[PDB]
């Protein structure tokens, strides 16, 4: 038989996911309008330099690629995520110069364009697209390099850092096949609404999609029962975040900071290719604890929704912490 709150889980998921860009006309027209306008305004940018414009080679990335993608509560955006390789050499330019040269480009598009330290991100009604600029690997000695580094950011933290994010949407798409894949973007995709529900008062401290991304490929455990009798399977999305919710909040530790004289939980969550960072790295000790506290009382929830008389009541667990798109069937 079907697991307790397997139907609302699938209907919750039902109305919280964003087709990937393969299934999006929309998302692929927006992408589209942007990359042409980071073409023509390449053309602009370089009239002054005497030179034709440095060609690129545009790929997806992002939750819209791995099929992971979220819709936004109301009043968010979406994150439309591409990746450009200029066909440039890596040691010939310097990174923030080539981030220059794209958000140059997109000057006059949307909202506006500004460099951060890993993308160029332009803005438009509802939405942003985080451009991720790369040099040639042909013309930078076989290795993908993407563009770090600011205006701000001064000397030290400016410079071309390998990276493979391609490698990491294929181990996204990899660790599993078929029906059990599909729980585990499923439970990446609930983790993302909870995320958004709970972590909207500072969004700052919030855990990055990527974080939670990065901690179910190490992490994730799929939950399905095989009936003895017709072979029928049956997934069990509650059991499988309950594990998964367990797993990482067992992987904290106590981390001493000699500024405050204490210590702070901290859960660290390597990237599985290059450049093998920690992706929760630039979250500070109190929201890495505010984080720890909020997913032990999603654990808790997750766990009273398994001996919930009522479904009712299972549910309403389940939603003051996944917000108002979970299905409280009436009692
Ligand atoms: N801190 C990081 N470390 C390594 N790679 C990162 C990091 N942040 C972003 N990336 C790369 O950029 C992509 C887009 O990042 P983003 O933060 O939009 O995550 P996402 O997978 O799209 O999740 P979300 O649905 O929350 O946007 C990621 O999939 C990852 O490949
Ligand atoms: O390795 C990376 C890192 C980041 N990105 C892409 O750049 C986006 C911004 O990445 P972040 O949210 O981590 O901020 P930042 O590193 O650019 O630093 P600040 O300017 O905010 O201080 C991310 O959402 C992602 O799409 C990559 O493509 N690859
Ligand atoms: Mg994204
Ligand atoms: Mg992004």
């Amino acid at each position: 038989m079907m697991a307790p709150v397997q139907k609302q889980f699938r209907e919750f998921h039902d109305r919280i996911k964003l087709a990937q860009y393969d299934e999006n006309q929309t998302l692929r027209d927006e992408r589209d309008a942007v990359l042409t306008a980071v073409r023509e305004g390449l053309k602009k940018v370089f009239a002054d330099r005497g030179e034709a414009a440095p060609t690129f080679t545009p790929f997806n990335q992002g939750s819209y690629a791995m099929n992971t993608g979220v819709k936004p509560l109301e009043g968010g955006e979406y994150d439309i995520d591409v990746g450009i390789i200029l066909n440039i050499a890596k040691d010939d330019h310097d990174p923030v110069e080539v981030k220059k040269w794209i958000r140059d480009a997109l000057k006059d598009y949307g909202n506006g364009a500004e460099i951060r330290r890993s993308c160029v991100t332009v803005f438009k009604p509802g939405y942003h697209v985080d451009l991720a600029v790369y040099a040639d690997p042909e013309l930078s000695g076989g290795t993908l390099c993407i563009a770090k580094g600011k205006e701000n950011s001064g000397d030290e933290h400016r410079l071309w850092q390998i990276s493979d994010p391609q490698g990491f949407q294929d181990r996204i798409a990899s660790k599993l096949s078929g029906d059990d894949a599909a729980q585990f973007r499923r439970c990446i995709r609930y983790l993302k609404r909870w995320r958004d529900f709970r972590f909207s008062s500072d969004g700052n401290a919030a855990p990055l999609g990527i974080g939670l991304t990065a901690a179910a490929y190490w992490w994730f455990q799929v939950s399905k029962r095989t009936d003895p009798v017709s072979q029928n399977v049956t997934y069990d999305d509650r059991d499988a975040l309950e594990q998964f919710v367990q797993t990482m909040l067992d992987n904290f530790h106590d981390t001493w900071d000699s500024k405050d004289q204490r210590s702070y939980p901290r859960l660290t969550v390597e990237l599985p290719v290059q450049p093998y960072n920690d992706v929760f790295e630039k979250m500070t000790g109190m929201q890495m604890e505010s984080f720890k506290s909020k997913l032990q009382a999603l654990l808790n929830a997750l766990k009273t929704a398994k001996s919930r008389l009522e479904l009712h009541d299972a549910c309403k667990a389940l939603a003051d912490h996944f917000g108002s798109e979970f299905p409280v069937p009436e009692k």
